[PDB]
């Protein structure tokens, strides 16, 4: 029943590829509704988000919107949506798979240590960070803002080399410590309030997956960042990527990059010998 528009074409329920119920099949569980690894009847494998079938009337239009909107893009930095099942129960969105699972605990457990001496090297997470702008950049050229920006709501589409990072998600339980000082005390989101989230990813990825501020509670994080306080580089950082974290985080929102700026920067990055042969620490 209801519509929903992006880049200029509005769309609903009926626009969405509804595949029959016995043609799915369910097999793991990934992870938390919950997340499973599907079938659909070469057949085609899939991950299938559900609906909890006690849930209140709000959480089933959320749902629904969300099937609309990301079948609604087409980007390669960004999970395909396969196609939905809403009329059997439970709900179904069926996206694409992403063997490489979420994008922290990926970087977590594949942290070099002793056992796997270079398991990841400086450029590839470059690379993570560049596909992740190239998707936001298209969701900024598109006028879309995503307001939750983080590690956890990324994917990979394997874990060896030529993995593909995409973005596959969409009071107290503000995600603050990735929002800008506009954000959380004015509710003002834009383009900009993405590119702060971005600063913060960034650090993410090259930190390996350590939580932002670690000693701070969120509250410590609000008045951390609005006195001007700025997280310190991870471990080993170079300073041209722990410049384009700070560049992200200017406070008046005017003064960050657009994202085609952040990607160019991203670029430049790859480009420089000292940047990519530092050693990530172990
Ligand atoms: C949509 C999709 C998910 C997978 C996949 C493949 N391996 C895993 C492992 C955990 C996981 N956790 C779930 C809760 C999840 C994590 C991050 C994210 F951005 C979305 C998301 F649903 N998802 N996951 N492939 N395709």
């Amino acid at each position: 029943n209801p519509n929903y528009c992006f880049a200029g074409k509005t769309s609903s329920i009926s626009d969405l590829k509804e595949v029959p119920r016995k043609n799915i099949t369910l097999i793991r569980g990934l992870g938390h509704g919950e997340v499973y690894e599907g079938q659909v009847s070469s057949p085609l494998q899939v991950a299938v988000k559900t609906l909890p079938e006690v849930c209140s009337e709000q959480d089933e239009l959320d749902f629904l919107m969300e099937a609309l909107i990301i079948s609604k893009f087409n980007h390669q930095n960004i999970v395909r949506c396969i196609g939905v099942s809403l009329q059997s129960l439970p709900r179904f969105i069926l996206l694409e798979l992403m063997a490489g699972g979420d994008l922290k605990s990926f970087l977590r457990e594949t942290r070099p240590r002793p056992s796997q001496p270079s398991s990841l090297a400086m450029l590839d997470l470059l690379h993570v960070a560049r596909d992740i702008a190239c998707g936001c950049q298209y969701l900024e050229e598109n006028h879309f803002i995503h307001r939750d920006i983080a590690a956890r709501n990324c994917l990979l589409t394997c874990p060896g080399p030529g993995r593909v990072a995409k973005i596959g998600d969409f009071c107290a339980m503000l995600p603050v410590k990735w929002m800008p000082p506009e954000a959380f005390m004015e509710g003002i989101f834009t383009s900009k309030t993405d590119t702060w989230s971005f600063g913060v990813l960034l650090w993410e990825i090259f930190s390996l997956g350590y939580m932002p501020y670690p000693s701070k509670s969120n509250q410590e994080v609000l008045e951390f960042v609005t006195s001007g306080g700025r997280m310190d580089p991870p471990k080993n950082c170079p300073g041209p990527v722990y410049r384009i974290m700070t560049q992200c985080w200017q406070h008046q929102p005017e003064d960050r990059p657009n994202f085609a700026i952040i990607l160019e920067r991203i670029e430049y990055c790859t480009q420089d010998p000292d940047v990519i042969n530092t050693a990530l620490p172990i």
